[PDB]
């Protein structure tokens, strides 16, 4: 008892992939379930949903971002399952992010406070599904910038691969190499 | 009282949601999956499906410009709406013919097309969806747009329907449009 | 009894802001809730609501004029909790709009009728918050026109500063000094 198949469609807006989510027509799920993508035998990659009136029933838009990650192409036929998440180990407990302006043109010196950063993420991605080496979009004070997920721990009644950000998943940030990013506060690397 | 509800005939909040091919509504005043019959006056009724989204003024119903060109409509026009119920077996389509071409003269290419491909997401999209003959709509497949004109439409014999709904097992025959440069193939043809 | 901390975001598209109303996350609030947006410590705006899936969870989306007559700049910590409307002498008896062309270079001389201008604006913005003060985007005949609230009254059993737009609510129109806005109709002041 597989996933359905489904069809990789492209993001309706920009705005949109703010959210980091698999977008989808209301005929086929709901906001907020979760699905585990197969593109093949080697990968599986899982993603949270959220409706939007202009998906085409039967696809599933995905933004740049996460295309690249997940290896997809406009077109291409994908298996999707509703997937759970139900034990402790699944929680997030730490998380690792390595971040840079998304527009390597717009770098501003000016100092951003990760623990500011940290607390936003948590409010804006709480029951949402993340993995390690996964690419995102991360609107902060009016700017964009590109995330990288670095490492993910479970809280220790480790090291996991996917997990769900929860009320007190704890997020440490990172510049990129050569990055122009000042960062300050506790929540950094 | 027993006739519908007059409202105003808008634009289309985007290009991707012309893709639905339904009428676009405010969920203040109807919920998605509702079908509709809109009154431009005597002798000239038609049938959509709703889609709500945010951006459509309440006491207004969005259409894209093919779907105004096809009901006669034009911004701002006073319309009549009144739900619309399918419940008799002869509504249901069985087959339905399909006039098709790229919608767009720019992209043209000379590429393969699986009438059958097309038929399943044809019916995969759509179903659920009102069509009536006559009507012009826009379909993308491949990443690619195409106009669509039905051309006919029939019910199951347990024929010849005006509007029907599309469901799991309805038959979609495509066609290209004179002088079209449409490479069809496939056992999905007229 | 506060609201919860929350931070101000563009609005998701143009056509959104025909709402008059604050944007927010399905996962935050329902639309037709109401809201009292605390700005600062003397300061709390009233905004009805309405939900889009391109709105971070945590944040509300405001368009150009509503962050100009709130005092709001994007990314600004603001204080959000529920308003409940449920006294009489909230409803709106009677209210003066200043109307104007959004923009000069849709200035034109045909006529906008006062009463189908009425008529409509009660049409779409029924059970919806206006202030006294309050500037508006309205959209009429295919043509967007700038409204400024310049009165609101109650139903005697008088002035009021905040009320809920009802069925039977009355709007009167006049233009703006210099306005070359041909205005037709009985709504007129």
């Amino acid at each position: 008892m597989a996933g359905r198949s489904m069809q990789a469609a492209r993001c309706p807006t920009d705005e949109l992939s703010l959210s980091n989510c698999a977008v989808v027509s209301e005929k086929d799920y709901q906001s907020g379930q979760h699905v585990i993508v197969r593109t093949s035998p080697n990968h599986k990659y899982i993603f949270t949903l959220r409706t939007h009136p202009s998906v085409v029933p039967g696809s599933v838009a995905f933004s740049l971002p996460q295309r690249k990650w997940a290896g997809l192409s406009i077109g291409q036929e994908i298996e999707v399952a509703l997937y759970s998440f139900d034990k402790a180990k699944q929680c997030i407990g730490t998380m690792t992010i390595e971040i840079d302006f998304l527009q390597k043109k717009n770098i501003d010196s000016n100092p951003y406070d990760t623990d500011k950063m940290a607390a936003e993420f948590i409010q804006q991605f709480n029951n949402q599904a993340f993995s390690v080496g996964q690419q995102l979009v991360f609107s902060f004070n009016d700017k964009l910038f590109g995330l990288l997920v670095k490492d993910i721990e479970a809280m220790d009644p480790q090291k996991i691969e996917v997990g769900l950000v929860v009320g007190n998943s704890q997020v440490a940030f990172e510049k990129a190499e050569n990055s122009s990013l000042n960062l300050i506060g506790k929540a950094k690397t």
